[PDB]
């Protein structure tokens, strides 16, 4: 088996895909394409996007949930079988409805091996500062954003049913929430209720994914 998953470290729909190969534990090889690189993903799926999943086959399929899916299968065990949640759901709505505007310009700070050149950096920063707004700006509006999502983790804290999956049973629920939380590790001043912070260190070891206090600002 030689899977291989093409992706950008601070991508959330790659972090998905990355969780399940940790879940499983199924080797994956690992592959960060630059942010500038357009052709490289045109070639394998005909248009820039992350994440792509080369198979033994040689073919490649892009789509989170369509890779998670897929390797979830191939052992003919799912392992995301319980139940989601819909107020989850409404608070991932709600989260991921402003969470950018703490996690953009802090990203563009960051050593991920996608900006590693500085023509990939800039190619960032000017491409998100037009969709997501001045970065200088949104930092300086840190503190009332922060206060924002200590609120609504207070929220999430009693969401959090186990510590090693969100509703009790591993399921897409931890799919898509795991990310978020792992994305917000980068922001220096989050107060984590302790459910939430339990839960994201159990979930980072059982996939496998490393967290982002060391490089907190
Ligand atoms: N539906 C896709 C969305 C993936 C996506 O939007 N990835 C972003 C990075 S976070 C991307 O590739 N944007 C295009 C670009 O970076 O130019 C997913 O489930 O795989």
């Amino acid at each position: 088996s030689a899977m291989k998953l093409y992706i950008y470290d601070h991508c959330p729909y790659c972090l998905k895909a990355r969780m399940i190969f940790g879940l499983k534990n199924i080797p994956v090889e690992l592959h960060v394409l630059l942010n500038d690189d357009a052709e490289t993903p045109t070639r394998m799926v005909g248009q820039k996007q992350v994440p792509i999943l080369q198979k033994d086959d040689s073919r490649y399929m892009p789509e989170s949930m369509d890779i998670v899916h897929y390797v979830d299968k191939l052992d003919g065990k799912p392992l995301l079988t319980g139940k989601r949640s819909p107020a989850i759901d409404e608070w991932l709505r709600k989260v991921n409805g402003y969470a950018n505007k703490l996690l953009l310009p802090r990203f563009a700070k960051s050593a991920f091996d996608e900006f590693s050149t500085p023509a990939a950096r800039k190619y960032f920063v000017d491409k998100k500062e037009a969709s997501a707004g001045n970065f200088a700006d949104l930092l300086a509006h840190s503190d009332g954003l922060i206060k924002n999502i200590s609120d609504d983790l207070r929220a999430l804290d009693k969401l959090i049913v186990k510590p090693n999956a969100v509703n009790g049973e591993l399921s897409e629920d931890d799919i898509q929430l795991f990310p978020l939380l792992r994305n917000l590790t980068l922001v220096a001043g989050i107060n984590w209720p302790s459910r939430v912070a339990d839960y994201r260190d159990n979930m980072a070891k059982q996939t496998q994914i490393n967290l982002l206090s060391s490089m907190a600002i």
